[PDB]
């Protein structure tokens, strides 16, 4: 039975006809040399296509963004031209898609880097963490972060013009959206949070400075395209990819918040928590990103089907992005709406390999 969730929602230029949408999920499947999106994750989002609104696996804006081995890009022809299938693919089941445009930054490794050199970030500070790459057999493996070089002043506007060019690409591939990938300690985190950023220039210190690049880059996007062809994801309250948001969280994520809303963008996109624990948002806080925002707000992190309805019913956000339940179940909004019962996970899988555990997830 459910509610509100199987009810249409009007986001930016398109019209969602269910709030039941799917996060956007890295699965490291692409084919190299060329980070080309293939027939197999086309196959894959096809199956997926009755979602509200399907949110892209982060894809790179140019090569430089790049950190890891088998995630698509939407710079070159070839990755332009293959999008294009997919997109058509989920228009012709009648779906939407959006592209999650991305630059790792410090979470990279030199070996695939252009030149095989060191990654860029605001600081020339390692993430210690890893990421993935794949081994002579193309199997995904695991490696050590790659110390980063910090971005000169005058290397900021190319960053910005490439996020621009993503976003022109994004449209000739027919992506309904695009959703900026502004989370979880990639570059334009990197830059947003003080653990990651110790510049001294104008794009360091302040909230005001650590938040000048992702403006500048929603600005260029808007000017571009159009602003409600514009989506951001966040992921201001909490530790995510070691990446931590400020001794002030709260309040820059609300200066944050209230410079979106001026541009007028079609949706924010909130990740709550990262995969591991988390503490959970306020209704407080839900209420004064709320009053802030003027466009679709999503929710994320291990919602369930009824703390969506419960916020939603509430008027704290307008639709729910799931991501490990979508991997699993191709027809969840089927799902949801029958009360029925879900594919188990098979975790394994997730990253990298073939069909099995990503297309292998049988419909109702
Ligand atoms: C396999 C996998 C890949 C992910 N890749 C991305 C992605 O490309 N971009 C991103 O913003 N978050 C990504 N996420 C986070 C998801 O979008 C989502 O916020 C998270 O899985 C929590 O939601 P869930 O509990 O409904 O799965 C990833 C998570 C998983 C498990
Ligand atoms: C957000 C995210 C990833 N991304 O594309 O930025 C990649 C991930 N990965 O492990 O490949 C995981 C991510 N996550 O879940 O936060």
């Amino acid at each position: 039975s459910a509610e509100k969730l199987f009810t249409p929602l009007k986001v930016g230029a398109v019209t969602a006809p269910n709030r039941v949408f799917m996060a956007p999920l890295t699965r490291l499947r692409s084919i190299e040399p060329g980070d080309i999106p293939t027939p197999l994750m086309g196959e894959y989002y096809r199956q997926r296509a009755s979602a509200g609104l399907i949110i892209s696996e982060a894809t790179q804006i140019s090569a430089q963004a790049k950190g890891y081995a088998g995630a698509p890009g939407l710079h070159s022809p070839e990755q332009i031209a293959a999008w294009k299938k997919i997109t058509a693919g989920v228009h012709a089941e009648d779906g939407r898609i959006a592209v999650q445009l991305w630059h790792t930054g410090r979470i990279s490794h030199s070996s695939i880097q252009p030149g095989g050199q060191a990654p860029v970030s605001a600081s020339a500070l390692n993430a210690n963490t890893r990421t993935s790459l794949r081994d002579e057999n193309g199997n995904a493996i695991r490696v050590d972060t790659t110390t980063p070089r910090a971005l000169e002043l005058d290397e900021i506007p190319g960053i910005v013009n490439d996020f621009r060019q993503a976003v022109a690409n994004a449209r000739e591939a027919g992506f309904d959206l695009v959703e900026l990938h502004s989370a979880h300690g990639y570059l334009l985190h990197q830059f947003l949070s003080p653990s990651s950023n110790q510049r001294t220039d104008q794009y360091g210190g302040s909230v005001e400075n650590r938040a000048r690049l992702v403006l500048e880059v929603v600005d260029a996007v808007c000017n571009e395209w159009s602003a409600d062809r514009i989506g951001i994801r966040v992921s201001p309250i909490g530790t995510f990819q070691n990446v931590d948001n400020g001794p002030n969280e709260e309040a820059d994520a609300l200066y944050l918040i209230e410079e979106l809303a001026k541009r007028g963008i079609a949706y924010l996109h909130m990740s709550e928590t990262d995969l591991a624990g988390g503490k959970p948002y306020s209704e407080a806080f839900r209420q004064k990103v709320r009053e802030r925002f003027h466009g679709v707000i999503i929710g994320a992190g291990a919602y369930t089907a009824e703390k969506a309805e419960d916020l939603i019913g509430k008027g704290l956000i307008d639709a729910v992005a799931f991501g490990r339940d979508y991997i699993a179940n191709p027809d969840l909004v089927a799902r949801l709406q029958k009360k029925a019962e879900l594919n188990p996970q098979r975790p394994e899988s997730f990253y990298g390999g073939g069909a099995e555990g990503y297309t292998d997830y049988p419909s109702l």
